């Protein structure tokens, strides 16, 4: 069913909650055994968000290979996702061997390090260039290169040296600073315009490893950002555009990561920004 005309209809019928229920109840359910042992506890920003056992990415080292990090893999649109929560202060080492290790070439940032009046996640890149990053339990050196600031986004070139074979490789860092404190933004403009720079970049093609995605807990503004990028590449790779099913496209994506879309109005955004990125899709 076109979803403009279920979009309309959900609307006029103020229902958006009672679909959002029946997600919630139809989501798939998996053990997350690894995040839940007691030396784990401090890798884990909320006690109610995990990765299942089966889709986690591994750190490659022998002691601990733990990181609240998921692959999402979608098959018929051939993209991969890592998402994973906002780096902790114990934890800013993890991640950044996580982006050695898996090849990414682009990170994804959608919230600010704090919000609220509290810390959503650590400062976990350079903000100087003369001034470098070192993290000594994971050996990998961090050095700001370039920032572009605009309105709604700014994207910086990061280096990232592994210290053990002296091997450099570029990182870009887009950083979406315009989510607002409470609720959705109230147009989808500004996160479609984001979303075609991440594109551009070659961040999201296959001849790298998959993206990083985070947020504060990374299910929630991450949820969105890989849910419109796969329902448009679909849109653009089917004979029946008409024929991709939002809800159904969610459902897939919560097989690999618990809780993807946290409200009814994120559910709402979700709709409202691939109805309107479509009309570029389809040839304008
Ligand atoms: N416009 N001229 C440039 S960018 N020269 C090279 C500087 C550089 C670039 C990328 C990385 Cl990862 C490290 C260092």
């Amino acid at each position: 069913m076109e979803m403009e005309k279920e979009f309309e209809q959900i609307d006029k019928s103020g229902s958006w909650a009672a679909i959002y229920q029946d997600i919630r109840h139809e989501a798939s359910d998996f053990p997350s055994r690894v995040a839940k042992l007691p030396k784990n506890k401090n890798r884990n920003r909320y006690r109610d968000v995990s990765p299942f056992d089966h889709s986690r990415i591994k750190l490659h080292q022998e002691d601990n290979d733990y990181i609240n990090a998921s692959l999402i893999k979608m098959e018929e649109a051939q993209r991969s996702y890592i998402l994973t929560q906002g780096p902790l202060p114990n934890t800013v080492g993890h991640f950044w061997e996580m982006v050695w290790e898996q090849k990414s070439r682009g990170v994804v940032m959608l919230n600010r390090v704090m919000e609220k009046g509290s810390l959503k996640c650590a400062q976990y890149w350079p903000q100087k260039e003369e001034k470098e990053m070192i993290f000594e339990d994971t050996n990998l050196k961090l050095t700001l290169i370039s920032e572009d600031i605009k309105s709604y986004y700014t994207v910086r070139q990061l280096e990232l040296e592994n210290l053990t074979t002296q091997e450099t490789r570029e990182i870009l860092h887009f950083h979406y600073t315009t989510w607002p404190d409470f609720g959705v933004p109230e147009s989808p403009a500004s996160f479609l315009n984001f979303l075609f720079k991440v594109r551009e970049s070659g961040s999201l093609s296959p001849e790298h490893g998959p993206v990083v995605v985070h947020c504060s807990a990374g299910i929630g503004r991450s949820g969105t950002f890989c849910l419109a990028d796969t329902c448009l590449l679909l849109m653009d790779k089917r004979k029946d555009p008409s024929s991709v099913d939002i809800k159904k496209v969610l459902l897939e994506m919560r097989k690999f990561r618990m809780g993807l879309i946290q409200t009814a109005d994120q559910l709402r955004f979700s709709y409202l920004a691939v109805i309107e990125g479509a009309k570029f899709i389809m040839g304008d």
